[PDB]
């Protein structure tokens, strides 16, 4: 790993000691190089560490002048990388170019080095083993350094920019994937100027990306608001105002599948969100939600919740039945039992309950029926941990449903016990309207910051909370074991004891006496230590926590509500018939544009 | 719509390509416009899309040149607007007042173009369909664009400055209406310098506004302070303190009806209230208030008070009476019943209650009797929503006294059930003295912010209190209808265990617990559930929305507070007789200054 990265470097630096023609070469010993030069038995291409010539090593350390005498040592140096694992192809035209070395690489040049040199190494990969990816071919390393007269000369001597590689980037490609500079903008510029026509634009990489679908899921916005420019198009200005359009055939992709703005939103860096508040992207999605997206999504809600309410009338009329045996039992209260099939279905009463059973069951089904083929589609990880995408919602409702298909295969074996699943599908469906709560201007950004409270600090109060709960309840227990249960039923035996110091925990109870008889005597002296730890210290402590937490994230919450609304846009015209989803923007074909769409915007300013 | 306005640009830019004589206008090619020139049968009153003339396209692209030949092509084409909808009409007079071309303005004039001419298009109009409102009128075009030497060459050309239009505005009406700038004020004194005497600062619009209540209403105080420094006057300069005086003539309006103040209070706009701070019109609500409204608020109250208290001195003794038939149920409490009218005034202590109940029913009939001509006055909504005039106030004291007066009616017909409506008139009418906590400064601005709160968050809680309350309450239900009731009264039937859970969830009843007896199994892991997701999650996230609320609205409450006491100053001033109510300032008719008022004041600086 990065240790063996560690040995090999430790390794290289006695290779370049041991041999004096080596050493000198990065000390600049040239009285000594020109005795060796005298020399003719001196071998001159001898290695190093890894597949080293002496070039690469006066490319390193910047000793020009002993390079100068390596081309008449042997010319053909030039012309070789090296053979061992990390630094496999890499040639000393590399090492120039980042060292920006004009009169080096020109004196290479004049060699006749290859410009198209491949080096794939070890470190020359996108990794976090790695801190630098400067691409693959030395026009990616002139690109990204910043240097503006070697690529001219490079051009001069070949250098073909449609040039793949592993991963199939190009220059435009690795160019957006750096930190923000002018240098990159200016060079984008320069190389577009050079290369004209088909066009560079359209090629993808193995993983199927443009520059620009590239550009839109990073997020360098200034990278992208000066490359929509040359699509842009002002129509007239007077006065302080001005009007003009934009081309959104690029940002639409109506034809295609995987769509642009489905890609940006489907993303894992923090920063792709913010490149939605651009101008020319702000108004489509405006005009699309509060035309379209508001009305399609008022409406189905109350129709879920139609359909919430007549599985809870359906969950009340359960067919019951008298208790046969006699209880005769003391802490025992069984008064009721299960009716069986064949006797559940004899009134009117009852041919109700098949409508009202029937309509739950069918509407069970198509939930599976919806989004199974799109679990496949999208990655499993990449389903269930986006909050903007709905994570958890998505996987209670498949509980629920998977819940309602059991009791229907429970009541047709007459297996008891119906009550128990049927109430942890009662209790989440209720808690299922909670994705719905979106739309909502008021209540959309109230709802999503509990999830992240949940997840943040709950789990830090639960473990403190369990810790803390056991030797308590634990020292309620051995305290008394020697009494009467039935002038203090608490603490009866252990897990009755476990519950209601939980209970007692919470305030929830009250603290148990009884006046008319005896206490015991420690009882007093260790409840109080509880009473002034646990009610003053914890929860307290939790809405200290809790307040700070409000106040902190309290911005994020706010830009990311906004944010989310438009995957659901997206989503809901994916799925439903574009019959009624027409086209937004303007169709240009009727002014002899041909085949573009537009959308015109006008801006005040001054 | 807006889609509308969209198409009609779309198609006005085909009509200007199809065009060979003004594609080449647009694009100055004036070679080929020599040799059209050259042509005589070219037609030269050619349409574009919207009853177009080549002058309008060279106003709009700036090409004066060719504007040159086209005068000698036709002089008659600088004297006629468009035709079609959106810029009926607009002329190339304009549209060369916005673009600030002296020159082409001058040749314009040179063939005597119409300085009158009336332009009422679709876009030139107060609209938030709108961005840009410039008046009607070329001299508007000229004062709000910022020129100066155009408007002087109106003035020299003619260019009446009284001058009405839609909504009757006038120069100095729309100079208001801008963005702040000080070109405004500059062109306002220049304006006033060449237009003198009757006089323009009289003339209202078709509101009947005159620019001083505009300005006002608006709040551009900037313009405000400089304008009154014409009305202004120093007394004299001694040491670093300064004696002046005001006249006030036009901020009270007393021999009119719509005063200045009321109808600044009575505003729409958030900056309206911000004018108040002005230092002629602060002293004068400040000496207004200290002197004579406190007291006479003050006074009141405890008539109102000592009104409550008889009225619920009369509701504790109502008349009973012992219940005839016998109950003979368990589970129902029947003891007394309602008496009749017949038998219901025998004793003193029945003669007490009539003068009782008359006072209440007499002071029922003085509230209506005071605010319903007020009623038809303002707007209705003009009337609620205002929580500076007291929004809610004024709604819940009118169901009070239909309420009062509905259980009178009620006791005549010896109808039953008379306690039902008593109860909520008796709760609301203690709710109603809440109206005179605004005269009080410790008190008044607490008051307001919980009125905010409430409809900022007690909705947003209660949506996502009543949607997690009801699939625990069927739980509840469903989990306890095998049992025995006597043994747990709670959860009996489905509505008292709606409102048990209701209680529960804001921990005012206990944990029911039965510990001499036994309890189903899934309650003891439901339960907990519910408690450390409604206990620990919900009302502590309400007490943390609650608190940053409070922090960011701290700053607004406090001006607020003050910017409300003076509605309820000029509201008591109103409909009190005036023999209670002499004039404020000085009357300066015994110092032969004639009929004007003024007010002294003083200032320290330095």
């Amino acid at each position: 790993w990065e240790q063996y990265r560690d040995r090999v470097n430790m390794l290289q630096q006695e290779r370049i000691r041991d041999s004096p023609l080596l050493q000198a070469a990065k000390e600049n010993d040239l009285r000594l190089l020109k005795i060796l030069l005298l020399n003719q038995s001196c071998d001159f291409q001898q290695r190093g560490a890894v597949g080293e010539t002496a070039l690469h090593v006066a490319a390193l350390y910047d000793n020009l002048e002993a390079a100068t005498l390596l081309m008449e040592a042997a010319p053909e140096l030039a012309k070789e990388p090296a053979l061992c694992e990390p630094f496999v192809g890499q040639t000393a035209l590399h090492i120039a170019v980042m060292n920006q070395n004009l009169n080096l690489v020109r004196a290479l040049l004049a060699r006749g080095a290859s410009v198209s040199a491949r080096a794939t190494g070890a470190a020359f990969r996108r990794s976090p083993h790695n801190l630098i990816y400067y691409g693959e071919h030395p026009l990616s390393f002139a690109a990204c350094v910043g240097s503006e007269e070697i690529v001219r000369l490079l051009i001069e001597h070949g250098a073909d920019i449609r040039a793949q590689d592993s991963l199939g980037n190009t220059v435009l490609h690795i160019l957006i994937l750096q930190p923000n500079k002018t240098f990159a903008c200016q060079m984008y510029n320069l190389l577009l100027s050079y290369d004209e026509h088909q066009s560079l634009e359209l090629v993808p990489n193995h993983q199927g990306l443009t520059p620009f679908k590239l550009a839109g899921v990073e997020g360098n916005t200034v990278m992208f608001q000066h490359l929509m420019q040359k699509r842009k198009h002002v129509q007239w200005t007077c006065g302080p105002l001005t009007s003009t359009l934009y081309d959104l055939t690029e940002i639409d992709s109506w034809g295609e599948e995987l769509s642009f703005l489905e890609l940006v939103v489907s993303s894992k860096k923090r920063e792709a969100r913010q490149i939605l508040e651009q101008t020319p992207v702000k108004e489509l999605v405006s005009f699309k939600w509060k035309k379209y997206g508001r009305p399609y999504f008022c409406v189905l809600a109350s129709l879920y919740i139609l359909y919430m309410i007549c599985f809870t009338t359906c969950c009340i009329y359960r067919p019951l039945k008298l208790r046969d045996d006699n209880r005769t039992d003391p802490r025992d209260i069984t008064i009721l039992q299960q009716k069986l099939l064949q006797e559940a279905y004899v009134t009117h009463q009852d041919n109700i309950r098949l409508v009202g059973e029937l309509v739950t069951v069918t509407g069970a089904v198509i939930i599976l029926l919806l989004e199974i083929p799109d679990i496949f589609r999208v990655g499993a990880s990449r389903y269930f941990g986006q909050t903007i995408l709905g994570g958890p919602f998505h996987v209670i409702i498949i509980t629920y449903a998977s819940l309602v298909l059991l009791t229907m295969v429970m009541r047709l074996t007459n297996m008891n016990g119906e009550v128990v699943p049927l109430s942890f599908a009662l209790v989440l469906g209720w808690c299922s309207v909670m994705y719905f709560a979106r739309g909502f201007q008021m209540l959309g950004p109230f709802t999503i910051m509990i999830q992240k409270m949940i997840f943040g600090d709950l789990m830090r109060f639960c473990w403190l909370m369990a810790v803390v709960i056991l030797g308590f309840a634990s020292a309620f227990h051995i305290t008394f074991q020697t009494e009467d249960p039935n002038n203090l039923g608490e603490f009866s035996d252990y897990p009755t004891a476990l519950f209601s110091t939980f209970e007692l925990f919470l305030t929830i109870i009250d603290g148990p006496a009884n006046y008319s008889v005896d206490l015991p005597f420690m009882y007093c002296i260790t409840y109080a230590a509880f009473a002034i730890i646990a009610t003053l210290l914890m929860l307290n402590l939790f809405i200290a926590m809790m307040g700070d937490t409000h106040w902190r994230v309290a911005q994020e919450r706010d830009e990311l509500w906004r944010a989310q609304v438009v995957a659901t846009t997206v989503m809901l015209e994916r799925k439903m018939p574009r019959f009624l989803w027409p086209r937004s923007g303007i169709c240009g074909y009727e002014y002899g544009l041909g085949d573009r769409w537009f959308l015109r915007v006008e801006n005040h300013h001054d």
